[PDB]
């Protein structure tokens, strides 16, 4: 997971904000699934009750 | 010329794009000419052959 923040200051001083109160946090990743045999999954669709 | 070239990542984060895709580069440069004799610069317009 890539974190990324960018603290309020200088560094978010700009051209918007002249003087650099504001400041975020974000965070992303990558994902996927491969399924090497879909022979061994099985699955039973039930109803359920209360 | 002047150069300048800001890779993806921390340095390109911001408020509109937290999360710092995109990138750029850009180059610039200053320029005029100063004719003192036009008299000295001959020319010929003609028509050339296929």
């Amino acid at each position: 997971f890539t974190v990324m923040t960018k603290m309020p200051g200088k560094e978010t001083a700009d051209r918007n904000d002249p003087y650099g109160e504001t400041g975020f946090s974000s965070i992303k990743w990558y994902y996927g699934i491969l399924v090497k045999r879909p022979e061994r999954l099985a699955l039973i669709k039930t109803v359920a009750p209360l």
